[PDB]
C-alpha cells in the first residue's frame, strides 16, 4: 500500500520526512497528508548546505526520499507519521548522508551473504529542563544503579515509552536505572542493522519528546555531569546468512566461530579510527579522575582489548554467537556507527585479522600491568587516527572526510574555551 | 504451577519489578514489561553485581536474579505493576553474599533439624518533611506524644491506606500506633515463616516510603534521624516450630517457655556483641539522647546484654509464653541478614545448651547501672570487630559477613572525617 | 663579606623573607626576625620539602634553604622586610630538583666553556578585579587597546610606583606599556646575568601582585585568563658573553649574528617541542582565540617552529645584532627552569653546530599556513611527552625534569575530568 492510502486508514494528517545528518541532527519537514504521494516518489527538497552535509549554497537541493517501511505513527501523537529518508543529490544517493553511507556498507556485506544485525544499549539521563542537574533531587546515593525507589519515581515516563515500544513491535524487554544518578536505559530486541539504526534515531527523539511532555528533559550526551559517569551506547553485533544462520556461532572459544574472531580482529585492528566515529565529540573524552574505579567505570573501555563475559574491555563476548562493542557513547551517529563498525569488521574478515589474546581480567585494575594498547585520549587524536585509517575512511567514503572536517572545527572552537578549574588553579601562577 | 505470564494476563499486570536486596538493604530492581516475564522467571534478570552492594568485580559475569513467583505483590497503589523478590544467582549457583540467599541457607539448616523460624517485625518509622529536616506534623510537639489520638488521626489518610493494603494483601495487620517520638509511627501485622516475613519486611519499607511520598510526605526507617528525639527500633518476635505445627518455645518452665527457648535465648545472649553489628548496622545506629532521667522512648533500644520477663527495658523481652522478643534491632536492620544472624545465634545456643543467665525483673534504665550487666557495643567499629571475631555468626552468614564488615569499615573511615557542629562550637576556643 | 645581621641593623630590617621557588613556580618563604638571620644564613632555613612542589617524601629530612645574601631586596613598599632568594639544600648538597639549583648547574657548565648566558624578560600581566572575573578597568574596551594612552594613565599610580621601585633597586627599567589585550600591561628592565634576571623575575611577579593588591586590584601572569582576549607572553631575550665581556652572538653574518648565535638558535629549533613543555607549562598555556582573520595580540604567541628577522610572528625573532628573542615562553614559565632549559637547548645547538634552517621573512599568522613549517605542541600532554623524550633537555635539567613531568600529568588527569560550559551547551542535545 502507498503512504497516501495508509494516511487515510490510520488517520495520519502529517508526515515528518526526516533524515540524519553527519552530526546526528534530525532534519525534518512536516508535510500534510495531501502531499505525501508526490514526496514519496520525488522526495522532499532540502538545501543540504543548511545541514551538516559538507555541501555548498550553490548546489541543487538534495531530495530526501522517504522509506515507507520506516513509517512510525508518533505514539504520543498518532496523527503524525515519521519517515526515515535517504538523501539524494543530482540523481544519486548522496554518499555523505549517514543512512546512505550505511546502506552502502550493508550492500557490500550482503553481496557476500553477510547480513549485520545489531542492538543498542542507549543510556540517557533524565535532567532538569535547563540542563543544570538531574531531574530527581532525591536520587543521590553513591551506588544508585538499579535503585528501585528512583526507578519507580520515574515510572510514568519510562513505562509510557516502554509501552510505546511494545506496540511498535520492537520487543522491549527491560528498563533499568543505570550506574549514575539520574541515568536510565531501556533495552529492545536487535534487528537488521538498518532497522535498528532507524529505531535508534527515532528512539532518541521519542525519549526527548516524551521527557519534555512530562516537564523534564533527556540527554544522550556522553559526559553531561562532571561528577558522574557517562552515557554509553554499547552495541551488540552478529552477522547472518540470508538463509538465517548466525555466522558468529561456532565451535571455537566461547562458542564463537573463526568468522566472529576475524571480525573482532578488524574491530581491534581498527579501534583507533573507530573511536573518532563512535566517540564523536570533544565531550566524549572526559573521565572522572578516580584511582579507585567508580561503579560506572564500565560505561567506557580504556584499552584496545577483549573479551569474555567481561564489562571491563573494549569488546565483550556476552554469549555464544555475538560480540559487544563497548566503545560507542551516547553521541554516536545511529547510522555512521554501525557503518564504521561493519567496515572494520568486514576488513577483519577479509584479512583474517587476529584479535590477539583474550584477557580474563579486570582491565580497570589488574590491567595497569598489561602492555595493552590505549584508546585515543581526545577528539583530535581519534580524528587523525580516522584519516590515517585507509580501510575505515574508504569504507565510509566521503562521510569520513566531511565528518573529520566538522570535528576539527569543533576542536578549534573548543580550544578557545576556559574551564573554571584552570582559572582557579592558574590565576596565581 | 505459578505461571507469571498467565497471571499478568488475568490480573492486568503490565510490568514486573524484579527486585533483590543487597548487603546494605538497598532495593535493586529492574522494570520488565509483561511480554518478557516468562524468560526472566526461568533464567533470571541480569544485573551487574559490582554496581550494587555485593562486593563483586566489574569483570564478573552479571548475576541473574531469579524471581520467587510466590512473592508476587501487585503494588496496591499501582496494581498494573507486580513486585517480585528474587534470589541472586552467580555462575549457576545461589550467591552466598546476597542477603535473601544467606537467610535461606540458615533456614535450610534449621529446617533439616525440623526447626522452622517464624518471626514478626515492629518496624517503627517517622513521617517527615520531604527535605528530611523535620517531622511531617508541626503540631505534634508534646513531651509525651506516644499514642497521641490527635496526631494519629492527623495522619489517618496515609496510615489507613497502607493498613488497608496490608488487609487486602493478607498480612493480618491488627494495629497502628503513634509511637514514642513526635512524628513516629508503627503498623503491626501477623508473624509468619521467616522468609515470608523477610519478603514482607522488604516490601513494607518500600510501600511506606512510596505511599508517604504520594501524599507529599516522606517516611524514614533511619535509627536516629533527629537529635532531640528517640529512635526507630525493629523489635523482632521469634519462635521455632516443628513441621507438624508445634511451637518448640512453648513449655512448662518460667513464663511458659521450654528449655529449647532458653537455650535459644542463651545463644542470643552469648552472640549479642556480634549480633549488634548486623542488626544495628550503621554509624547512626549508636547515637543516644544524653538524659540523666531516662526518657519515654528510652525503650526503643536496650543498653545491656540481658533479659527478660514482660519487660521492655532489656535486650530480650519475654512477652508471653512461646516467644522471645529481641529488642536489639533498629530500623536500618537488613530484612534478610537480621533474621539470618538471629537464627544462626539461636541455633548455636540450642546446640550448646547455652545458659542465658539470670532474668532481671528490674528497670534496666534505672536499676541497671548497679547490676554488673555487660554493656552492648558502643559504636559501629566495635560491633563490627565483635562480628568478625564471632565464628558462629561469621560462619553462619558466610561470605556475606566479610563483605558486610568491609563496607562498614569504609563507612566508618568516611564518618571519621566529618565534623559535628557541637565539636566546632565547643572546641574552637580551646 | 656580606653580613646580614649587620645590614639588618644599618638599614632597619626587622624581618627577612627567606624564599625559594618550587617546581611549579610557587614562592615558598619563611618570615624570620632579624635576631635569627645569622644562624639562618649559615645553616639555612628548614622546610619540609614534601609540602612544596619538589616530589619529596614526608619521611625525608627537611631541606635547608640557604639564602643568597647578594639577592637581598628590602621590599620597597615595606622596607622593614628583607627578601632573600635561596638555594634548596638536601643532605648537605644542593638539591637538583630545586629550580634555582637546576639553573645554576647549567650556568656552571656554560661558564666552564667561557659562555655566560645573559637574558631579559618581557613579563606581560593583566590587572584584574580582586575576584578575578574581569579586568580592573571597565572603561578599557576598545578593539585595539595596545598602548592606549588613556587606559595606561588610568593605572598610572600602580605602574609608576612599581617602576620607581625598579629604578631605586637598580634594575634599569626603561619603559611601561599597555599591551595588546584590554587590561594587559608590561614593564621592561635591563637584561643581566641569567641568575640575576631569574631572581629579579621571581621577585617582580611578587612585587606586582603585592602592589596591585595594596591598590585594591589584582595582577595575574596566567597565560590565558580571559577567553575573549589574547594572552600573557614571557618573551625572552638571550645573548652569550665571554668572561672578558664580548658578546659571542655578535658577528658578521646575516642580521649581525655570528655562527655561534645561529648554532644556539639551531638548538632552540631542534629542541622546540620539549622546550614548549617547560616554558608553556600549564593546561591553560595552550588555549587560543579561534579567529580566521588573526588578531592584534596574536603575536603574544608563536604557532610554528621557525625564526626570525625583526619579525614578531615567529618562535624566534632576531630583534637586532647580538641577540635572539625566544617568543615561546608564557607568563607561567618558571623564572629558573625557563632560562635553564633554554640554555640547555642552546648549548647543545652550539656543540652540534645545529642548523636552524631557513629564515622566513613572512607573516606566519597569514602566509605561514602555506609554508610546510612544523607546528608547536598543541597541548600540555604532548609537550610533556616531547620533553621526556628529549635527552638533552631532560638530562640538562636533571631530576627536575622527571618531577616536573609527573606534576604535569597529574594536572592533566585533573583537567580531563572538567566540563566547559561550551561542550555542555553544544552536546546536551546530541
Ligand atoms: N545475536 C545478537 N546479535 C546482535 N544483537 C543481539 C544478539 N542477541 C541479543 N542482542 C541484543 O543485545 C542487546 C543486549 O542484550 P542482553 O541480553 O541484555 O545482553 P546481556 O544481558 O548479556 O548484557 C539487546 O538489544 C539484545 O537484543
Ligand atoms: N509465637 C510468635 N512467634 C513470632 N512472632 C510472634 C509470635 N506471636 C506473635 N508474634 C508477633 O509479634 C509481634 C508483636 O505482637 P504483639 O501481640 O503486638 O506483642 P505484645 O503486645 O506482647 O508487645 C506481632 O508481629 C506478632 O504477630
Ligand atoms: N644583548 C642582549 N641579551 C639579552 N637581552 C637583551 C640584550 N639586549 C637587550 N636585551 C633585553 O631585551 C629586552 C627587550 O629589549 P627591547 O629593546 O625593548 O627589545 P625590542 O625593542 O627590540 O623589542 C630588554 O629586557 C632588554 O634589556
Amino acid at each position: 500500500t502507498d503512504l497516501a492510502s495508509i494516511a487515510r486508514e490510520k488517520g495520519i494528517e502529517f508526515f515528518l520526512i526526516s533524515f540524519t545528518d553527519l552530526l546526528g541532527v534530525q532534519r525534518a519537514k512536516l508535510v500534510p497528508a495531501r502531499a505525501i504521494a508526490d514526496m514519496a516518489v520525488n522526495g522532499a527538497g532540502f538545501a543540504g548546505f543548511a545541514a551538516w552535509l559538507d555541501m555548498s549554497p550553490a548546489d541543487a537541493d538534495i531530495l530526501a526520499i522517504p522509506d515507507p517501511e520506516s513509517l512510525i505513527q508518533l505514539p504520543w501523537k498518532p496523527s503524525v507519521g515519521w519517515l526515515a529518508a535517504d538523501v539524494h543529490f543530482e540523481g544519486r544517493p548522496f554518499p555523505k548522508a549517514p543512512r546512505v553511507a550505511l546502506k552502502s556498507v550493508l550492500a557490500r556485506a550482503a553481496g557476500k551473504d553477510m547480513h549485520l544485525k545489531h542492538g543498542v544499549e542507549c543510556e540517557f539521563f533524565l535532567i532538569q529542563p535547563d540542563g543544570s542537574a538531574i531531574s530527581d533531587p532525591a536520587d543521590t546515593q553513591a551506588k544508585p544503579c538499579y535503585d528501585q525507589d528512583a526507578l519507580m519515581r520515574r515510572f510514568d515516563v519510562i513505562a509510557e515509552i516502554c509501552s510505546y515500544m511494545v506496540d511498535l513491535g520492537w520487543g522491549p524487554y527491560q528498563n533499568d536505572h543505570e550506574d549514575a544518578n539520574g541515568q536510565f536505559e531501556m533495552n529492545w530486541d536487535y534487528a537488521d542493522a538498518l532497522v535498528t539504526a532507524d529505531r535508534h534515531a527515532f528512539f532518541k527523539f521519542m525519549v526527548k519528546s516524551v521527557a519534555e511532555r512530562h516537564g523534564l528533559r533527556a540527554t544522550f550526551m556522553p559526559k553531561p555531569f562532571a561528577h558522574l559517569t557517562g552515557n554509553g551506547c554499547h552495541t551488540h553485533l552478529s552477522m547472518w546468512t540470508a538463509a538465517g544462520d548466525n555466522l558468529f556461532e561456532g565451535d571455537g572459544e566461547l562458542g564463537l566461530s573463526p568468522t566472529a574472531y576475524a571480525f573482532l580482529g578488524g574491530l581491534i585492528g581498527h579501534a583507533k579510527g573507530l573511536t573518532a566515529v563512535v566517540n564523536p565529540t570533544v565531550n566524549s573524552y572526559k573521565r572522572l579522575n578516580a584511582p579507585v574505579t567508580v561503579s560506572g567505570a564500565t560505561w567506557s573501555p580504556n584499552t584496545i582489548t577483549y573479551g569474555g563475559n567481561n564489562r571491563t574491555h573494549m569488546v565483550r563476548i556476552p554469549d555464544a554467537g555475538r560480540l559487544e562493542l563497548r566503545l560507542p557513547d551516547g553521541a554516536a551517529n545511529p547510522y555512521l556507527m554501525p557503518a564504521a563498525i561493519l567496515a572494520a569488521g568486514l576488513d577483519g574478515i577479509e584479512t583474517q585479522a587476529d584479535p590477539g589474546q583474550r584477557l580474563d581480567i579486570d582491565m580497570y585494575v589488574e590491567g595497569h600491568s598489561v602492555e595493552a594498547e590505549q584508546l585515543p585520549l581526545n577528539l583530535l587524536d581519534a580524528v587523525r587516527a580516522l584519516e590515517a585509517d585507509e580501510v575505515l575512511a574508504g569504507g565510509l567514503g566521503a562521510a569520513a572526510a566531511a565528518f573529520a572536517k566538522f570535528k576539527r572545527a569543533e576542536w578549534a572552537d573548543y580550544k578557545s574555551q576556559l574551564t573554571e578549574w584552570e582559572r582557579r588553579t592558574t590565576l596565581d601562577c
